[PDB]
């Protein structure tokens, strides 16, 4: 179905969704409700369950007292999947820890039990047709979904009956590789979902497409105009990095490389790793080495913040910062990562002054590399006038607020019930 659209062959890509008419900037091609899905534990007091909707003074689940709702509506309608965990809370307490994974995979298997048959989150594709690049991935990865089928079996082994391993493995390298992630109004992660319709589109660095969600719902817009029997792009990765990192971050996780205009005339690359216009130009050996020590320290700054401290984290941040400033102009995407990092560990800290000072010197630059629609943008602009608010700067706030709102319009779509809750912040 889904009118005006159907799937096909994608030359030398594979399964695609295709527009049949036309679509306008700002049009919404489709929705997709939520196969599957699941608040991130760290959102377990801000948002409900069953709609993710943020609200203080949610009604608590009288039993575990870990999962809150809206209303009794929200709690009743969520029992089908909080049974799997509500008792096993209470059982392990403070134990419970199964990965975000191993939650989505164990509501999969809940809703292939009660729904065998199509769900409407399936109209051009199916669950059981997914990719799962099995024959690919290492040995790490392999270790990972035996620990989460390990996972699975200590923690829902009262409430599910499981398949064999060769059909867990399966599902899992599917979910590891097909598994959204949804985020905020603020690109804060609130949960992760099964959203098989979405799932159908390719790739490219250009996107006319953007996804953004209401509640649990999926929402595929249009951010570029799109003519009949041309192919639908969303984008799979982050846009700020240059092709070869692009390109990098491509193959590690759905092993296929990309041909995009972008990709092909790296038209932006040499302005993203902007070089400081020094007296003595430094040297493209040192350009190298910089480059380098920047993708390693992207990679440290990760794994690190699981284990370091949030003052260890922004010593990381700032020392990283200054080595880069030797050859990195302030604007250089590598920079930009840090002052990124550091913003989250001083939002994280509720150091509102010194995430203010990081966005103000990140949003020139992002409206820069990132296309005019573009949610990394309208995030910013968000948490800039939400700071900015805060801080008693309200010529400074509305302003940002409201370009906030320009792309958000266009993106979540001028009913969205983001537009409305920022409109009350500018009013009251
Ligand atoms: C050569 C080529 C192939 C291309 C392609 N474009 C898509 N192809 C495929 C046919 C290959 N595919 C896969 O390997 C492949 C595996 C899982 N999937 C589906 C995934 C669903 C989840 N999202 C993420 C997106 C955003 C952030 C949150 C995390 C979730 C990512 C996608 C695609 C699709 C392109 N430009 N070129
Ligand atoms: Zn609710
Ligand atoms: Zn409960
Ligand atoms: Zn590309």
């Amino acid at each position: 179905g889904l009118g005006g659209l159907e799937r096909f062959c994608s030359p030398g890509k594979g399964r695609g969704l295709r527009a049949l008419q036309p679509f306008q900037v700002g049009d919404l091609l489709f929705s997709c409700p939520a196969y599957a899905y699941v608040l991130t534990v760290n959102e377990r007091g801000n948002h409900c369950e069953y709609c993710f909707t943020r609200k203080e003074g949610l009604s608590k689940c009288g039993r575990c007292k870990q999962a809150f709702y809206c209303n009794v509506e929200c709690q009743k309608e969520d029992w089908p999947m909080h049974k799997l965990e509500c008792s096993p809370m209470v059982v392990f307490g403070e134990n419970w820890n199964p990965s975000e994974t191993v939650r989505l995979t164990a509501r999969i298997l809940a809703k292939q039990k009660i729904h065998p048959e199509r769900t409407p989150s399936e109209k051009l594709l199916a669950v059981k047709e997914f990719e799962s690049h099995l024959d690919k991935l290492d040995n790490e990865k392999k270790d990972l979904i035996q620990s989460d089928i390990a996972a699975l079996h200590h923690f829902y082994s009262k409430h599910l009956e499981f398949p064999d391993n060769d059909s867990l493995v399966v599902l899992f390298a599917q979910v590891n590789c097909n598994g959204f992630t949804i985020e905020d109004e603020e690109l804060s992660h609130l949960g992760s979902a099964i959203f098989p319709d979405v799932a159908l589109m390719n790739h490219s660095c250009c996107p006319n497409v953007i996804v953004t969600y209401k509640g649990t719902l999926a929402e595929v817009r249009a951010v570029q105009e799109i003519k009949p029997g041309e192919e639908v792009f969303t984008s799979y990765i982050d846009l700020l990095y240059p092709t070869e990192d692009r390109n990098d971050r491509l193959r590690d996780s759905y092993f296929f490389t990309c041909e995009c205009q972008e990709c092909t005339t790296k038209d932006k690359d040499k302005a993203k790793v902007e070089i400081r216009k020094l007296s003595d130009p430094p040297k493209a050996e040192a350009i190298r080495d910089m480059v380098r020590y920047a993708r390693n320290v992207i990679e440290e700054f990760r794994r690190a913040k699981h284990y370091k401290s949030p003052s260890e984290l922004l010593e990381i941040c700032e020392l990283s910062q200054e080595k880069m400033s030797s050859v990195f102009e302030d604007s250089n995407v590598y920079m930009l990562h840090m002052m990124y990092q550091a913003m989250g560990v001083c939002l994280y800290m509720q150091d509102w002054e010194g995430a203010l000072q990081y966005g103000q010197k990140i949003i020139k630059p992002y409206s820069k590399h990132y296309p005019l629609y573009s949610l990394n943008v309208a995030s910013m602009w968000l948490k800039l006038g939400r700071l900015y608010m805060g801080l008693e700067h309200k010529a400074a706030g509305e302003k940002a607020l409201k370009k906030a709102i320009a792309i958000m319009e266009v993106a979540h779509g001028k009913d969205h019930p983001y537009i409305s809750e920022i409109k009350q912040e500018i009013e009251s």
